[PDB]
């Protein structure tokens, strides 16, 4: 569960955590998995309050989709585990970021 607020919780089911494998391999021949993790969070479908939905949707960030879905790919760290944690922190930071700011995104 992704705790955002005390009375606001994000069920794991509403968070699509994916892992990117090296397509074309994995079933005999070329046996090494890519460290690319994938994050997809349906703001549309999730139980997020209208406030948070609007804050994210009306963001100046290009990782925001018009349908309200957070889609990223963490291919930075050596392990998908660390990229998983990155993505989760990245998501939460982004959510709070849009809330703590007034507008824009390129400004801290």
């Amino acid at each position: 569960m992704l705790v955002i607020s005390n009375n606001v919780h994000l069920p794991d089911a509403e968070i699509e955590l994916t892992a990117i494998r090296a397509q074309g391999a994995g079933g005999q021949n070329v046996n090494k998995v890519s460290s690319a993790m994938h994050l997809r969070f349906d703001i549309n479908a999730s139980s997020l309050p209208p406030f948070y939905k609007e804050r994210l949707l009306a963001l100046n960030d290009s990782r925001i989709t018009s349908d309200g879905v957070i889609v990223l790919k963490a291919q930075q760290y050596r392990t998908q585990e660390q990229n998983r944690a990155d993505a989760l922190l990245r998501l939460s930071e982004l959510i709070v970021n849009a809330a703590k700011l007034e507008h824009h995104h390129h400004h801290h």
